[PDB]
C-alpha cells in the first residue's frame, strides 16, 4: 500500500512475504538442513571470501545480537572501547553497563567522522582494553563511520574488533576478514530485505571459541547457541522465529538474482544520490557533507518555516504513498529518508515530486 | 501440507499466515496503538477480571521472556525456589545460574506431580528465598502441575510467585489474580496459536513497578520494555517481529470467534482424551498417569519391540500427513503427541488410523 522510506522493518517483496505462509517443525531436518545452514553457509560467503568464519543466527531484536556479541566475547576481566557518534554507539555503551562491562566511550560528535586520533589516544593511555566496538553506519544520521582505519589500530593494540554493521551489511560491500573484524553483528530486515525477529552474527571461528562459558545470558549466550547450531545442524536452541527465517532464505535468493551486495549496493548508492541531489532541488539540505553520507539512509534538516511540523509533512506523504522516517539527531531538528528494500529509481523520481507537493507552507 | 502435532510452533490457520503478507512501520500509530495496544488489553483480560495487571511483550524465543523476568524481578539480595521436575523447570534453575542467582531447586522427578511437602519445607528453612518459580504444563512429559496449591505455600510465606505458562496460557482456563501470580509468561505459539517471534509477560502492575534498575540485560529489561510500551502506547524499544505480532492479533481474534480460552480449552480436553483412548486401544502406554495428564501434549513410552525406531515411525506417519514430536524424558525412551493448533477431534480419529498404518513392527 505504502513505500516504507525507513532503515527496516521496510518495503520486502511479494515472495520474501509469501514464503511465510507455510508452517515449520522446529525439529524436521528440511527447517535444519535445508533452510538454516543454507542461510548460515550463504552469509559467512557474503561476509568473507576467506575461511575461519562462522555464523549464528540470534532471536530477537538486532540489539539482542549486539548484546549476545558483547556479554559472550568480553571476559571477567576485560574492557570495552566504543565509538559513539550516535544513538546505535550510546547503545553498545549502555549494554556495557548493564553488564557491568568497563567502557571508555569515543565521543566524536554526531556530524562529523571519528578523529582516529582520539581512538590511538585512548589505545594508548588505557591499555586495560581488551575490546573495540564500532557501528558501520550510524543509521541516526546516516554517517557512513570509517571502520577500516579503525579495527587496523585496533588489530595493532592486540584488541578484539566488534563491528555493528546492521544497516550496512548486504548493502555495503565488506570483506570482514580483510578488514580484521573478529565478530560482525546484522539484521535479517535491513540491506539483506528480510522481515524481523532475528539478528545474526559472523564471526572469526577462534575468536568466537573464546566466548565459551563466558556469556551473562542463557538466551544470548553466542557459543552455545553456535555449538548447538554446529553440532545439531542448523538446530536453535530454542524456538526460531521459523516464518521469518524462510522470508530471509528467500531474501538471499533475491540477493544472489539481483547480482549480489555489488549490485545492490549500485542501486543503493544510485538511489541516495538521485534523492540528495532532488532534496537539494526543493531546497532541503542534507544533516551531513556528503562525504559522510552513506547509500543507505539520509538525514535532512527540518525545514525553518514556522509552518512546518514532522507530523503534518509526514501524513501529507503517506497520502501520496510515501513513508518517511523521523529524525534521531540529537543536537538537530531533522528527518530521515532511507532508500533500502523495494526503493528503485523510478520510486526516488516519483517521491522527489511527492516531497514538492507534501510541502504545504509554500 | 503437514498437521503439527508439537508443542509449538504448530499448524496455525490460514488468516493466521495471511495476517503476514502486509509490511508495517515501527513508527506509525496504527501499528502502535491498533495492532500492539489491542494485543496488550486483551492478553490482560485473557489471563484475569481483576484489575492491578498489566501486560508486556518480549522479542525472541519464550525463554527471552523467562530470562526478562528472572533478571529483572528478582534483586541483588534475592534468591529463587524453582519447582523442576521436567527440563523446563530446570531451565529456570539454568537461567538463576547463568545470572549469578542463588537458586534451590525442588525436584520432584518427571512422572510424580510436586509434594508441596518439599516446597513447605524449603519454604520453612530457607527464609532467604524471595521469589517462588513453577512450569503450568511440564511439555517434556504433558503434565500438568498444581499451580493453585504451590503458590498458596508461596504467597503464604510473602514471595514473589513466577509461573511458567508458555504451553498452558489460552488453553487452560487460570485467573492470575485469584490463583497469586506476579508474573506469568506466555508464547505467542502455542496455545494462542500465533506463530513464533516473541513472549509475553502478564504481571501485577505493583510488583512490575519494583523491577526498574534490577534488570541485568539491557534487551531483556522488562520494566525498561513495559514502561516505553505504557508512555509510548505500544512501542517497542527495539525492532519488534511486526508481521508475527499481526499474525498474533488475528489469532486473538480467533480464540474469541471460538468462544475464548472455555471453549479451546473443551476443545483440547476432548483431543486430548480421545487420543489417549485411541492410543491405549492401539497398545500404546502413556508415560504420565490420566489423573497427571494436561490437555496440551501426551508422552507415550516408546514400543518394547526391537524393531521399533522413532525416525522410521516419525517418517511412516509425516507420509500419512501427520508430524508427531520426539520425548524429552530423561530416564524414560518415549515419544510426545500434541494437540494443539489447528488440531480438531476429526484430525484425531484420522490421527488413530494414521498410527496403526504406521505400526511396521506388526
Amino acid at each position: 500500500e505504502y513505500l516504507l522510506l525507513t532503515p527496516g522493518p521496510l518495503s520486502t517483496s511479494e515472495a520474501v512475504r509469501e514464503a511465510m505462509l507455510k508452517d515449520w517443525c522446529t525439529w524436521d531436518d528440511e527447517y535444519n538442513k535445508d533452510i538454516v545452514e543454507v542461510i548460515r553457509t550463504k552469509l559467512v560467503k557474503l561476509a568473507t571470501k576467506h575461511s575461519g568464519y562462522t555464523s549464528v543466527l540470534m532471536q530477537g531484536s538486532g540489539t539482542a545480537s549486539v548484546e549476545a556479541t558483547i556479554g559472550s566475547a568480553i571476559g571477567k576481566e576485560g574492557k570495552l572501547l566504543v565509538v559513539d557518534n550516535g544513538a546505535y554507539g550510546a547503545r553498545i555503551a549502555q549494554i556495557a553497563d548493564y553488564l557491568n562491562i568497563p567502557c571508555h566511550a569515543v565521543s566524536p560528535g554526531e556530524t562529523s567522522q571519528p578523529h582516529l586520533n582520539e581512538v590511538e589516544t585512548a589505545l594508548a593511555s588505557d591499555p586495560a582494553i581488551t575490546h573495540v566496538a564500532i557501528v558501520h553506519c550510524e543509521t541516526t544520521t546516516g554517517m557512513l563511520n570509517p571502520i577500516e582505519a579503525f579495527a587496523s589500530a585496533a588489530k595493532a593494540h592486540g584488541k578484539v574488533v566488534i563491528l555493528d554493521a546492521m544497516s550496512s551489511f548486504g548493502g555495503i560491500p565488506i570483506d570482514i576478514a580483510e578488514l580484521g573484524i573478529d565478530f560482525m553483528i546484522s539484521s535479517a530486515n535491513k540491506c539483506i530485505q528480510g522481515v524481523p525477529g532475528f539478528g545474526f552474527v559472523i564471526a572469526k571461528k577462534t575468536e568466537l571459541e573464546k566466548c565459551q562459558g563466558q556469556a551473562r545470558s542463557l538466551s544470548l549466550d553466542l557459543y552455545d547457541q553456535w555449538h548447538c547450531m554446529e553440532v545439531n545442524h542448523g538446530k536453535w536452541r530454542f524456538t526460531s522465529p521459523t516464518h521469518t527465517v524462510r522470508a530471509f532464505y528467500q531474501a538471499l535468493l533475491e540477493l544472489e538474482q539481483e547480482g549480489g551486495i555489488e549490485a545492490r549496493h549500485n542501486r543503493y548508492q544510485t538511489n541516495q544520490k538521485t534523492l540528495v541531489a532532488g532534496m537539494r532541488s526543493l531546497g532541503f539540505e542534507p544533516l551531513l557533507s556528503d562525504d559522510l553520507h552513506s547509500p543507505i539512509i539520509t538525514s535532512f534538516y527540518s525545514p525553518t518555516h514556522s509552518d512546518y511540523q514532522f507530523k503534518a509533512f509526514y501524513t501529507r506523504l503517506k497520502e501520496q504513498g510515501f513513508v518517511i522516517y523521523p529524525g534521531k539527531v540529537s543536537n538537530a531538528d531533522c528527518f530521515r529518508i532511507g532508500n533500502i528494500g523495494e526503493v528503485y529509481p523510478a520510486d526516488i523520481e516519483r517521491l522527489i515530486g511527492a516531497i514538492e507537493k507534501a510541502m504545504y507552507w509554500q
